[PDB]
């Protein structure tokens, strides 16, 4: 069964036992007079529970019923301390339910009895999933903070609610408020929980308490794509120096963005986030002024020096494919089967020559230039995880599938040599169509060439191959029908259709008008040919091509703001990708340090404004 | 280092010494009680300054602190007369800083002490640059005028501020108000400074005081593209004659637009301005009614007479290329190397003939028709400056690179004659593909043909050659992979790929479907050919061509208002370009003169309205 149909059984079987039991019936309906009388004559033993396993007070708190709920707590002393027992609802007590409803007087009544403010709700319907519409955490302080009810929030802290508790995923009360869809109404709540902070607990500040996967609530505001909470967490870390007219020289702290850490870099997590909204943190005023300083000062010359050691490499690999050891044809086997054109095979002559030694040192450059590419890509596979890394389209994208299968086919051609294999022309032709089309990677600078090469990528996955599933059928339709008409005829006159793997290939060419329409006006073609071909020229090359241009012409202004918003996030992905690699010799640390103009040990970045 | 990182050192090193010095610490924080006490026991010698070099009063004026600033001027008599000394902040006194903040009582206190209202602020952070967010000039009267604080403006004039002073660039107080982004709020200020005018200084009016590069503030309102200040400066120079119902016959002055000057023409500077907004002065009501009078009356017939002396010239140059002295082939060298087709070379026979004398007078027309083009373009290079002139796209554009390299190749062909050189067919083929494609210049009239020939120019720089950087790679990818498969084979059967400069050229043709797909069905092509060619027909001629049509199809309605706004500014550029050239015989001066209907010596233009 699906889980969606499993919980629909439980939420409806609960509604049966409320109808069956007379005590639970009056709780929902606020029948006070029954609940006074039915609790006199042996007030019912409260293991009498629903199929979920809840007491009468959980039913009385699930509905807005003050007066019936208080009469149950007077007769029964301990209903505030009982959990539910069904597996998607484990531990949800009456205090978890009264807080959710924002019921002001019922929470006051429950806390007067001493209900535990540290009860976990560990059910399978409270954890975060794409098929649960709420994620409010486990502790009841977290329930009050997410519903925007500030009066219950300050009421629980006065009774012992600890703002430093964590749920099973590790999220504290601050991690959850960033994960809420109501973005602009949690900033009022985040100011409140900092005033209740102990300021005694050394655990360093609550803003720096880590998740299980390592994210602090500052660092989680970036990954989530929360542009409102990012500015709020930055008001603590800027200093205003002077205001001279319209100018204002404010001074940002730059420590939780200038992370000098082994793998938890803030600028890595923002660009490699799967959330679409994370590409807008990169335009906020302490960050946009930073990654346009790394790029224009250092990241642009090191990416133009290194994009011409890769043109001078691929121009050293084609001139060692052209010059390759072809002897003369030492055989007369081309005279049988006059259909064959073939001539001179191969050699083993890198040694005995005057111009295969200049060719030799042009090969060992290409041999030890395809092992360096394997040493800079393979240990970068495991860090991201081999399935995110080949598909992000920003963090490299599908230019790491090409750049490895280029460097793998240079090493095969070495093993095709030194053992005297024959088909050396098969990897050399796959290397040169992939090796040059990887030089197209280095248009990630060059604002001119930049956003164009995304559109090639976006029209080869989205809009070309949905045109090609419905044309592997039309060129199987007509191509297997031209083979039938010319199966009778002679192949010496109009012999484009002589064998069935070329019946498909001549018809795929006729689709593109590359080959002309096959006609011979000195002979009688069969009459069935000119009917099937007058239908092929309307479906294939009026309609199906001129509608593919139109499909290309309207999905290009839909992606108008979206490829240009994606290019500026592809310069930031290049700058952090280089800062892992190049050694510390190159790249002094960004920002003016502060131990000589002595305030501390932090590394600052100065940005001045103009009030328009 | 960058200059941007250099000033971030200085603005932060200043903030250190404020923390270090106890006197400067209390000035920022408005600690009045410390500043009373610390100035009793040897009030500190005010060469004690920041790293910029400022006194305590500059720090007290940099913040909104009235009471601390007055206590410093009572103890120390001369802090109003001290400048800062750091090179990007030279000369900025306390009065330059109090005016910027729009502090009303502190400026009153400084002027009561006699601070100099003529102190220049000659720092390197006040000059105009694309990396300084303000340009407010140097004198403190200019600081008050730009911040929109009219009360400080009239206060400084009463104490001796001279509205006729100039800064290092030469801009007066009126030149700066036109350069401000707050356009519609300086018109209220420009009325104010004219009422304070002396009207005693012969220097003719303040509206006519020149810059260092010659621009008056009227003439600077056009170059900058300020459509609001242009109408305000024109209200002084129009006369209303009568109002007859809805009609109103107003009469414009037309003297600072009718400039009869050597090089400072108002209509030249507006069209050749690099600012984008300058193409909207040409639609204002005293100017749009002028350049549609020069064009429709005189500028249209002189541009149609002269665009048919250039068709009757290029039709006299092709019929002297067709008829050229070819003899018969006097050699049998074409019989060796039967691959050669060649035949009859050349002569020296312009003399001995009956029909090379009619050809002779058809050559001397083309010889002395390519020296006239050199005499009308070369002395026009130096006037604009050889780097603006070849790239404006309005003031001629790239039809002066063609029209000179046409007239240069007619003179080479003369030197290829008279000395008996051989390769005369090499300049004649470059002259005829450039000489006709320069007749396309004369679609700058003809509203039909007009805006079309801009779009050819805008799709040959913007959108064709960003398609060609990523296809010098695909036709180097496949073309160097077809040479590898047919390097074995014999060139007599399927020999499109026989030499590597034609392996590129057959594959560039296959991209455009011009040449058919190279196939020969009577022989066995290698099997590797039909795999590499089934990938070439999808990448090159489904995807890459049909996406170039789509790129052409969506960047054409972006430039929809923008090529038609650019054509009407290309008729105005032609009209003033002709008025330099053609002599005074042709073209009586525009507008009705006024010494016979005697008011003055000015030349007027009458325009009547209709109130809708």
């Amino acid at each position: 069964q699906d889980w969606e149909q499993y919980r629909d059984r439980v939420n409806m079987l609960q509604q049966e036992r409320i109808r069956d039991s007379p005590l639970l019936q009056a709780a929902k309906e606020n029948d006070l007079r029954l609940l006074k009388i039915l609790l006199l004559n042996q007030s019912c033993d409260f293991q009498q529970r629903g199929a979920v396993g809840e007491t009468a007070l959980h039913v009385a708190a699930l509905y807005d019923n003050l007066e019936a709920a208080t009469l149950l707590m007077e007769a029964a002393p301990e209903l505030a301390k009982e959990p539910a027992l069904c597996e998607p609802f484990v531990g949800q007590t009456a205090l978890h339910i009264a807080v959710m409803n924002q019921n002001l007087n019922l929470v006051r009544a429950l806390l007067a009895r001493g209900a535990s403010v540290s009860a976990r709700a560990t059910g399978a319907a409270f954890r975060r999933s794409p098929h649960n519409l709420i994620y409010y955490g486990e502790h009841p302080l977290s329930f009050a903070a997410c519903v925007g009810s500030e009066e219950i929030v300050r009421l629980l802290i006065e009774h012992g609610a600890d703002i430093r508790a964590q749920d099973s995923l590790g999220n504290t009360v601050l991690h959850i408020l960033i994960l809420q869809p109501n973005k602009t109404f949690a900033c009022q709540m985040y100011n409140l929980l900092l005033s209740y902070d102990e300021h005694s607990d050394h655990l360093q500040s609550l803003e720096l308490v880590p998740n299980h996967q390592g994210l602090t609530p500052f660092k989680l505001a970036g990954v989530e794509g929360n542009t409102v909470m990012f500015q709020h967490l930055m008001q603590k870390r800027k200093h205003v120096q002077w205001t001279c007219g319209p100018l204002t020289s404010t001074l940002y702290d730059l420590t939780e963005i200038d992370s000098w850490g082994e793998e938890l870099s803030f600028l890595e997590l923002v660009v490699s986030s799967k959330k679409r909204e994370a590409r807008q943190i990169l335009e906020q005023t302490p960050v946009k002024e930073l990654v346009s300083f790394k790029w224009k000062k250092y990241g642009r010359p090191y990416f133009c020096v290194l994009a011409s050691l890769y043109i001078l490499y691929m121009i050293c690999f084609t001139t060692c494919c052209i010059y390759r050891p072809l002897k003369l044809r030492d055989d007369n086997r081309t005279d049988p089967r006059d259909i064959t054109i073939l001539q001179q095979k191969l050699l083993q002559e890198a040694y005995v020559t005057h111009q295969d030694n200049i060719r030799l040192v042009g090969e060992l450059v290409t041999v030890t230039g395809a092992v360096i590419i394997l040493l800079l890509e393979i240990p970068d596979i495991f860090r991201v995880g081999a399935s995110r890394y080949f598909g992000q389209t920003i963090l490299g994208g599908p230019f790491h599938v090409i750049i490895i299968t280029y460097a793998s086919l240079v090493l095969l051609t070495m093993v095709m040599r030194l053992t005297n294999m024959n088909g050396e022309v098969v990897p050399l032709s796959f290397a040169l169509v992939l090796g040059w089309c990887s030089v197209m990677y280095f248009a990630r600078g060059f604002q001119m060439l930049g956003p164009f090469t995304i559109m090639i990528q976006k029209m080869i996955f989205g809009d070309l191959m949905r045109f090609c599933w419905l044309m592997a059928v039309v060129i199987l339709g007509f191509a297997s029908a031209f083979h039938i008409t010319f199966q009778t005829e002679d192949p010496n006159n109009l012999g484009e259709f002589s064998d069935y793997p070329t019946a498909l290939f001549s018809t795929f060419e006729l689709f593109l008008t590359i080959i002309d329409g096959p006609a011979n006006y000195s002979v009688d073609l069969p009459f069935m040919y000119c009917i099937t071909y007058a239908a092929f020229a309307i479906i294939a090359t009026l309609l199906m091509l001129n509608l593919f241009i139109a499909m290309m012409g309207d999905t290009h202004w839909r992606v108008a703001q979206e490829r240009d918003e994606l290019w500026r996030a592809q310069v930031v992905a290049t700058t952090v990708m280089l800062e892992r690699k190049m050694p510390r010799f190159l790249w002094p640390r960004s920002g003016i340090c502060g131990y000589e103009y002595g305030l501390g040990d932090r590394w600052f970045l100065r940005v001045e404004n103009h009030h328009d």
